[PDB]
């Protein structure tokens, strides 16, 4: 028995009120909590009434299931017009994460190799652990300078910093000496310039190019002139690489970037592009997740202690080998699963179906855009019982529970990239040191694109020599 389209329950806001809002609020920062509240009210399924297209919100895993079996070669995803104006406009190719169809599979087919790969893994992974140590040792540095040898501090500056050197060393293998140094003014420039990158993208995402041009050109302006400072940044690294890559061909690994240019499958201009975005893309996703599990750990002494146990156990062996440490390291990883499932980076999987589907017994055309959200499916007590309650035990019991990163073909690119920084930055931490906070108030998140906290917790950085 399957139900028509029309039948299922319709969100009760209307697609005009809402473009009002956003002009007078300058952003959808509270949008995680409005969605969720709606699913509370019209159940696990609800249509957005974007009034003529075929809008689908939901949040079960069973949902997700049924979403990759309708993946097809092309798995396509909405067009994010304000990103796309910014590369038609400056003459630049899109990136994978940009990119739909048959030229999407091209790009993509040729970046898993050296991005992705579990070979690729093995390569780059010591690189970063090499920075993931740097940052610990600095900062025991500064706690033994201390009476008390600990620490208070506002970690989010520093894990920035350590996200922006792990992320080019692994990509471009160059040293940029953020960590355990002041911060470049380079540096600052560019994340701001992120900072603003996403707050104006939400700004522009919801309304059509035609009224956004004269109702916000100035919100156009300013995003504009945050990708040219973005593009700037990442273009001078790609400079770099190519200019040295050109005088000498090494024998040895050095980045990601360095065996994609050296293999020369895509296109310089194609390279140039997902080159941006991994050195883009890679700052803001890996240090806010990075920096949940530290507060999450602070709060939680007693999962710490088993994590800790885990890592103290397992130092001897990933000191020897660092790519050990994704196979010797369950618990840290079964934490990460953890932070992602109760903090997401962003809010929505999406998925502009190639055929038609059933979706909780109700019937879902073809060219229909499907919304996974996932702030509200890691806090199902059906699937994730007591899911207020940081458990990184519950992953080790047990599929598409965990799929923070995505699903299929078009799965996060970075995923393994951004594991091995979160790994090896934490189990540093957990070897000499005990994170505390007397902060046990559940920090408000703030939609702006990636869905970032709006407190940064005082952290203190206990060593156990
Ligand atoms: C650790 C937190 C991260 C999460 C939760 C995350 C999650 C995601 C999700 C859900 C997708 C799309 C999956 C889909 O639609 O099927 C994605 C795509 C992508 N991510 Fe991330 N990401 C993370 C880190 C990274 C990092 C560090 C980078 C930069 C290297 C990155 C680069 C990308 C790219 C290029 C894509 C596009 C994949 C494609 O369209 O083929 N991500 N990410
Ligand atoms: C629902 C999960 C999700 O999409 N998270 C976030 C949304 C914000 C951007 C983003 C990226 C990404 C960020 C910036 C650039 Cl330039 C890019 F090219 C890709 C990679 N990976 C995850 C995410």
């Amino acid at each position: 028995t399957v139900l028509p389209f029309e039948a299922m329950p319709q969100h009760p806001g209307n697609r005009w009120l809402r473009l009002l809002q956003i002009w007078r609020e300058q952003g959808y920062e509270h949008l995680h909590l409005e969605m969720h509240q709606t699913f509370q009210e019209l159940g696990p399924i609800f249509r957005y009434n974007l009034g003529g297209p075929r809008m689908v919100c939901v949040m079960l895993p069973e949902d997700v299931e049924k979403l990759q079996q309708v993946d097809s070669l092309h798995p396509c995803r909405m067009i994010l017009e304000p990103w796309v104006a910014y590369r038609q406009h400056r003459g630049h190719k899109c990136g994978v994460f940009l990119l739909n169809g048959p030229e999407w599979r091209f790009n993509r087919l040729r970046l898993n190799p050296d991005v992705l790969s579990p070979k690729a893994v093995q390569r780059f992974l010591p690189m970063v652990d090499a920075v993931a140590r740097d940052f610990s040792q600095a900062l025991k540095k500064k706690v033994l300078q201390n009476a008390r040898g600990s620490l208070t501090l506002d970690v989010q500056p520093s894990i920035f910093h350590y996200t922006i050197e792990a992320s080019n060393l692994a990509l471009f293998g160059e040293r940029l000496g953020l960590v355990g140094h002041s911060p470049s003014s380079a540096s600052l420039n560019f994340l701001h310039a992120l900072e603003v990158m996403f707050k104006s993208t939400v700004q522009l995402m919801f309304m059509p190019r035609s009224l956004s041009r004269w109702i916000s050109p100035k919100v156009w302006k300013e995003h504009f002139e945050a990708w040219d400072c973005i593009f700037q940044y990442g273009d001078n690294c790609i400079q770099k690489i190519y200019q040295e890559l050109a005088f000498n061909r090494p024998q040895h690994y050095t980045g990601i970037v360095a065996e994609l240019l050296l293999k020369a499958e895509l296109s310089l201009e194609a390279i140039k592009a997902n080159s941006m975005e991994l050195t883009a893309g890679s700052v803001d996703t890996t240090a806010f997740p990075l920096l949940m599990t530290l507060f999450e750990l602070a709060r939680n002494p007693d999962v710490q202690q088993i994590l800790r146990q885990e890592s103290l156990a397992a130092a001897a062996s990933i000191s020897e080998h660092p790519q050990k440490a994704t196979t010797e390291l369950p618990l840290l990883r079964a934490a990460l699963k953890e932070t992602l499932r109760l903090y997401p980076v962003g809010l929505f999987l999406e998925r502009v179906v190639s055929s038609d589907l059933v979706l909780q017994n109700y019937h879902i055309p073809a060219g229909t855009l499907v919304q996974v959200f996932l702030y509200s499916l890691g806090r199902n007590a059906a699937l994730f019982p007591r899911p207020e309650r940081y458990n990184p035990q519950r992953w080790l019991d047990i599929n598409f529970h965990h799929v923070p990163f995505g699903f299929g073909m078009r799965q996060c690119l970075g995923r393994r990239l951004a594991e091995a920084e979160m790994l090896l930055l934490l189990h540093h931490v957990l070897k000499h040191f005990l994170v505390e906070t007397l902060t046990q108030e559940d920090i408000k998140m703030v939609y702006s694109f990636i869905l970032r906290p709006g407190t940064s917790p005082l952290l203190t950085f206990r060593a156990i020599n």
